[PDB]
């Protein structure tokens, strides 16, 4: 247990059966008025937020989550086989846990939010390289007068790529968004 004046952005605690990071931290005390803790915090599995109000001698239940490097080795089902770089444990991670699933290519290594010795969450960074597989030869866009296509790579995945782009082209792909962002 931690108290709610030593919270600070990145404190990890585990609040309403849900895992948080501290994002925003205000310890204030006005006059004679009892002092207040006002704090927000990031999920660390799902996209949620929240702000709460404390009385500063309130306490938190402090988390302990490790970072490690793991390796993207193969699907099983809605799971992805991961290897940890560090201890060489394997795990299946559900998809969903996996920002940007289907932009990862095999070998490719990302990071994972490790809670009771179990990944809770894998990123891989902002910025992978992808190379096309198929995608429409030349100045053919799918609309009139569009300055993009599609283009399946070699993930399996399809994003809009500019015309100019051709297959068997290694590109750019924003994981968090989906998109491509330049040629590589």
């Amino acid at each position: 247990m931690i108290s709610v004046t030593d919270l600070r952005p990145g404190t990890k605690v585990k609040m309403d059966g849900g895992l948080w990071e501290c994002v925003e931290y205000q310890h204030q005390k006005l006059g004679r008025g009892g002092a207040k803790v006002v704090a927000k915090f990031k999920n660390l599995e799902t996209g949620a937020t929240v702000e709460r109000t404390f009385n500063s001698g309130e306490k938190l239940e402090d988390i302990y989550v490790e970072t490690r490097e793991l390796q993207y080795l193969y699907p099983e089902g809605e799971e992805m086989v991961f290897m940890d770089l560090e201890t060489y444990e394997q795990f299946a991670v559900p998809r969903s846990r996996v920002v940007g699933a289907e932009f990862f290519k095999e070998g490719m290594t990302a990071l994972g939010d490790m809670y009771e010795g179990q990944p809770i969450k894998v990123t891989p960074p902002t910025v992978v390289e992808l190379k096309v597989v198929d995608t429409p030869p030349g100045v053919r866009g799918d609309t009139v007068s569009g300055g993009s296509k599609p283009a399946t790579l070699e993930t399996g995945a399809v994003v809009q790529v500019p015309l100019f782009v051709e297959p068997g082209e290694v590109i750019k792909v924003d994981t968090r968004t989906g998109e491509y962002v330049g040629r590589a």
